[PDB]
C-alpha cells in the first residue's frame, strides 16, 4: 500500500545514513569499493561472493533491502569475506581482520542504538506478507 511504501522508504533513508557513516570512516576504506583484479588477482579464487559498501549503496537504491536483517546479512558478508581472505598471522592480515570486526561491530551498534525494534518488526511483517 501507500503506508507500506512509506515504511520501506524510511528504511532506505535509514540504511543510506548508516552506510555513509561506515563509508567515511578511515578504518573502513578497504571495504568501500570492489576488489580490483589487477591489484589482487587471487581474490576471486578465495571469495565466491564479493561484497563492499559501494555495492550495498547500489542495492539500497535498487530496493533490494526490505528489512534490516537483509542489510545486516551483507554487512556480515563483508566481514566474513575479509576474515576468510586474511587468515594469516601477517600484520597486514591481522589489521584487515581487526577493521572487518570493527566494521561489523559498528554497524550492529548503530542499528541497536538508533533503529526502533517495532519499525524493524513492521518491515518484517510487510515482507512476510509478500
Ligand atoms: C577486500 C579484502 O579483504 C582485501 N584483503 C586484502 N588482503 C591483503 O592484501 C593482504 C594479503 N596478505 C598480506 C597482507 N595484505 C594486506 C596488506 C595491507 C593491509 C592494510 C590495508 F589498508 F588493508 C592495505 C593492505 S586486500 C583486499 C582488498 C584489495 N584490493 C581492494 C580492496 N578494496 C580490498
Amino acid at each position: 500500500s501507500m503506508q507500506e511504501e512509506d515504511t520501506f522508504r524510511e528504511l532506505r533513508i535509514f540504511l543510506r545514513n548508516v552506510t555513509h557513516r561506515l563509508a567515511i570512516d578511515k578504518r573502513f576504506r578497504v571495504f568501500t569499493k570492489p576488489v580490483d583484479p589487477d591489484e589482487v588477482p587471487d581474490y576471486v579464487t578465495v571469495i565466491k561472493q564479493p561484497m563492499d559498501l559501494s555495492s550495498v549503496i547500489s542495492k539500497i537504491d535498487l530496493h533490494k533491502y526490505l528489512t534490516v536483517k537483509d542489510y545486516l546479512r551483507d554487512i556480515d558478508l563483508i566481514c566474513s569475506n575479509a576474515l576468510e581472505y586474511n587468515p594469516d598471522r601477517d600484520p597486514g592480515d591481522r589489521l584487515i581482520r581487526h577493521r572487518a570486526c570493527a566494521l561489523r561491530d559498528t554497524a550492529y551498534a548503530i542499528i541497536k542504538e538508533e533503529l526502533d525494534e517495532d519499525f524493524e518488526q513492521l518491515c518484517e511483517e510487510i515482507q512476510e506478507s509478500r
